[PDB]
DNA sequence: TGGAGAATCCCGGTGCCGAGGCCGCTCAATTGGTCGTAGCAAGCTCTAGCACCGCTTAAACGCACGTACGCGCTGTCCCCCGCGTTTTAACCGCCAAGGGGATTACTCCCTA
């Protein structure tokens, strides 16, 4: 997108992009921010399974609190 | 027959909104191969479906005859229509609630 353009960082729930996700995997994503990535702490969640197949370049997970409960 | 008026048509204008077409994906239809079987073909039995004959009688049918019931015809009325006034509540809009359900969190113990 250049400048002109409709919109340029949007912003969501995780609980949208899993429910959006047909919407979201149809959408090519030049950066990617996750606040609070303890949300995606377990693999079987599908937030997890959800954003994992966005196609993305290139991604942030911000957290405090990366360790959590296990390896 | 005529007529007036009320009801229905038709013609043109406006709008909206849904049908028909386009695009992504997927997943469910198709290709190719294996294996079992099931139902198709032959052969045997003999079951019961068909045909025929002769007797019996009881069910059918032609006709007599009446009277019981169908239907047109008259009278009445009352009660349902048609139309004007009164009233209500059906329809629409907009917000609210919450209630259900699927995902996520985290311990505890079954079970592999």
């Amino acid at each position: 997108y250049k400048k002109d353009s409709p919109f340029h960082v949007m912003i969501t729930s995780y609980q949208l992009v899993v429910s959006d996700v047909a919407y979201f995997q149809k959408m090519k994503w030049q950066y990617m921010i996750l606040d609070e990535a303890q949300a995606i702490k377990s693999s079987q969640s599908s937030r997890w399974k959800c954003l994992l197949g966005f196609h993305c370049r290139n991604r942030l997970l911000l957290t405090g609190t990366p360790i959590q409960n296990n390896m």
